[PDB]
């Protein structure tokens, strides 16, 4: 009666062929643990020094993803047990979009099944444009372009899923819309600020679990970024004045029932990649969503 | 800086005893210079069923006159002007009954230094739940749904945005005063104890946080007396058909646009108390300035 669900903590760098491995080593952990299917954070595939950085890498994201795909077939293959992928990548503009004048990168939460075929591509909705309170000026849109669609509700092996991505988390209005359409867990993959996530990141995982009486998932990235590119920094003509990075997210990656009670935490005692696990309990949600029938309960005829 | 003032008390049954400790609270929140202050839910009265609550609320009309006379009698009196934010209840209207509808309203008042009822907001959701570890309560039994979202009311502290109590689990209906001009946020309630203890404070940062507006949470607290001698003897009803304990979270709090409790109820304090709160327009505005919700939601696939 439960279904066993992991959530990766890692700290992406500029490398994707870095990245990729510690994305593949907590995978093969995660079908060891006999999860039946993984959360990965947001920018699994590569965090970047600038705009142009970004664009730059999302050149080699295809090459990551298609590795990745081979990957998941290899381990299912080796350890006979499926698992099902949800991480955080970029993707390059379209044909259409360059045709539009949009060379910004797409910010795509992947849902890839146990035959390495992907089910979802997710385009992150809001974007992380926000002068950080004693913190520094980041504007997402500059670098990355905004989806134009709501994620359909994913039948994963845990159940229904509603994908979310960081800024997402902010606009209760997206995930009730997600719980509307069906959602019974929901994701959010995120790179959260230090200064945000220690006044913001459990109180917003919490509540989005109150609002929706859904499970809800945080992977999220950790730690001090070393977001050094030799090869890019050299093609740029960046100075080593200009090379210094400070990226610092929040971890603090956790699984939430649909009560908000945190039911699995990172260790804060590693900066490195980590894995939790947690078991949810479908008659529980049930049970929840039947003592309190909040979506029998809604005002349509005033709100939406 | 504005001050606001939230009040926590323990509603009986009797709407003359009542009466006294939300003048007391009010004169008191003048003495401490507050421009407004907030009462929970059923200030007037608790009932032990559907039935006492439709014989309290024919006293609910005189309670509110009563109360009107005693905000002019407390301004005058003290040469100080505050406002009150107070939940009653209102009896079936004449049209009510005839169409049917024989529930009681479930209405917050905003009644200004002058005695004017300036808004009578009904409570739009309703609490039917099956409280866990506790009793099943279903309100719709008694009392009926409000028809209108509230307008904005530009009160002393700012604009303020007005709701009761179960209304806070729905989020739209926050989300939608923010984008009506809200600043400010109520939420009087009488909650319950087990979902008090799982959500009371966590559902008032999160509003908060949500909306970048101070949110007010004046609770009902401790453990409720609904006995009503004259009321078991009209009904003619036994002991054992007794329904008058009642028990209510309180934590009444003040909370800033970025999730900051600011002010809340002291737990050693037995009874009714008020906590105070300054309100700070310019660090609203501040924070809605440097991450400007507002202007970044999705209205093309939302709404
Ligand atoms: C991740 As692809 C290049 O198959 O859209
Ligand atoms: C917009 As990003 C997660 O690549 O800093
Ligand atoms: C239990 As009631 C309708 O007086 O809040
Ligand atoms: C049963 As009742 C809504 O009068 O507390």
């Amino acid at each position: 009666k439960l279904k066993r669900v992991a959530v990766a903590q890692l700290c992406s760098s500029a490398d994707l062929t870095k990245n990729l491995k510690v994305v593949k080593e907590l995978i093969s952990e995660a079908i060891q643990k006999k999860a039946d299917v993984v959360f990965l954070p947001e920018a699994s595939d590569y965090l970047s020094q600038n705009p142009l950085h970004s664009r730059y890498l999302a050149q080699k994201s295809p090459k990551f993803i298609r590795q990745l795909q081979s990957s998941i077939t290899d381990l299912v293959r080796d350890n006979s047990r499926n698992i099902d992928v949800s991480i955080g990548v970029h993707l390059p503009p379209s044909e259409q979009d360059l045709l539009e004048g949009n060379d910004r990168v797409r910010n795509v939460l992947l849902y890839i099944d146990h035959e390495g075929k992907i089910l979802q591509e997710y385009q992150k909705l809001h974007l992380f444009d926000v002068d950080v309170p004693n913190g520094p000026i980041l504007k997402e849109s500059k670098s990355v372009q905004p989806g134009k669609a709501i994620p359909d509700i994913i039948e994963s092996p845990l159940g229904k899923l509603g994908s979310a991505i960081c800024y997402d988390i902010r606009f209760p209005e997206f995930s009730l819309k997600l719980r509307s359409m069906g959602a019974e867990i929901l994701c959010f993959p995120s790179a959260f600020t230090i200064k945000t996530g220690e006044a913001h990141w459990e109180l917003l995982g919490r509540a989005r679990a109150v609002d929706t009486q859904c499970y809800v998932l945080m992977p999220g990235q950790v730690g001090m970024h070393d977001l050094s590119d030799p090869e890019w920094e050299k093609q740029s003509h960046m100075s080593a004045l200009e090379k210094s990075s400070r990226r610092e997210s929040w971890g603090h990656s956790m699984v939430i029932d649909p009560w908000g009670k945190i039911i699995a935490h990172a260790d804060p005692s590693t900066v490195g990649p980590q894995l939790i696990l947690a078991d949810l309990d479908r008659e529980l949600l049930q049970e929840i969503r039947n003592k309190m029938p909040l979506w029998n309960q809604r005002r349509d005829d005033l709100f939406h």
